[PDB]
């Protein structure tokens, strides 16, 4: 039984990814545009990963659809791995126009289709429908949008062979409508928990940035929720270790996280340099189905075909628990199987002794 770092048991849903602390546990999220995978990258990346999710954009422009990129890379990478998990993606805030679902959320376009005009917020300083350069926003607060959306996302999942979603955005753009944040929240949670029925009974909900205190009430439906560290302040020694509190957290609730790093936010040699401190930050607060992620962003291109030696390394259980070097500074350490974890999150140096 793998052990959470309070000692508890972690038991894992029958659905889950596998797990492992033989190496670092992986997962993978990548698209690219303009063409799929070649067979070598399949492989290259099956080889290093049990979890991975397809992109917003996967294999647009080759096969005109995003979710038909899903679908080929989902159908390759389950030759090779059967038991591997694919996520299908779908944002919950920006109708981003690369899937067919949403192929009619364009300027030139959206006025032929009411109903779904509808679903979308509308600038009030404009009475015309807010957008991020003419992609637009769904509106969480719209229960027909709720119904809309959460079907629609299990109708890509089930086009696309997919093991589940990863919902990116979890804020509904409250400070749009600021009076209504806690209804935003409450909105969101309901149309996750349509999403996870809609799905069916196997079929993993994560939900990016799910740890922020906007997603409590989306957090109870997912399965996974995903540290993203998207800028600097989130890199923080404050956020590093509320991060490390939040993973206790989402283990003993028996749910996934994904502690995701972008060295964007500290490029290839930067993060080969930089991966045996973003590694010693996971593992300082690692918990049983907890996967790492490592590049520079979220395309092909972007570091998941790229060898970081340390991620490849023996690693093996966590002894314990970390240990606050001091009770108010801000060095770790960790002991695993095969490995020494050592951080200092206010210096942003670290050392993992592999044994």
């Amino acid at each position: 039984h793998y052990l959470n770092s309070d000692g508890s048991r972690f038991v894992p849903k029958d659905f889950y990814p596998k797990f492992s602390w033989d190496t670092t546990p992986m997962y993978y999220m990548f698209g690219d545009t303009t063409r799929l995978l070649e067979p070598e990258e399949v492989e290259f990346i099956a080889e290093r990963t049990d979890f991975l999710c397809i992109e917003k954009s996967h294999g647009r422009t080759p096969l005109g659809a995003a979710e038909l990129g899903a679908k080929h890379e989902a159908a390759a990478f389950k030759k090779i791995k059967p038991d591997m998990k694919v996520l299908f993606y779908f944002n919950s805030a920006y109708a981003w126009p690369f899937t067919s679902y949403n192929q009619a959320f364009t300027r030139n376009k959206i006025d032929e289709h009411p109903k779904l005009k509808s679903f979308l917020i509308v600038d009030p300083k404009t009475a015309e429908l807010a957008h991020r350069r003419n992609v637009f926003f769904f509106d969480v607060l719209n229960p027909e949008l709720r119904e809309w959306w959460s079907t629609t996302v299990a109708k890509g999942v089930a086009e696309s062979g997919c093991d589940g979603a990863f919902i990116d955005q979890m804020h509904g753009f409250a400070w749009l409508r600021a009076d209504k944040s806690e209804d935003v929240q409450k909105a969101m949670g309901e149309m996750m928990a349509l999403l996870k029925r809609k799905m069916g009974p196997d079929k993993i909900l994560l939900g990016n940035n799910a740890n922020q205190d906007i997603a409590k009430d989306a957090f109870p439906v997912m399965d996974a929720s995903m540290f993203e560290h998207y800028n600097e302040k989130l890199l923080s020694k404050e956020s590093l270790l509320q991060d490390w509190d939040d993973m206790l957290r989402i283990a003993q609730a028996g749910k996934m996280s994904i502690f995701r790093i972008g060295v964007e936010s500290d490029q290839p040699v930067l993060a080969k340099e930089r991966a045996e401190y973003y590694l010693a930050c996971y593992l300082i607060g690692a918990q049983p189905y907890s996967y790492f992620q490592y590049g520079w962003g979220w395309t092909l291109s972007s570091g998941s075909l790229h060898e970081f030696p340390e991620l490849r390394k023996a690693l093996g259980p966590p002894k314990g628990a970390y240990d606050r070097t001091t009770p108010d500074g801000w060095e770790f350490t960790r002991e695993f199987e095969h490995a020494s974890v050592w951080v200092n999150t206010e210096t942003g140096n670290a050392k993992i002794t592999w044994r």
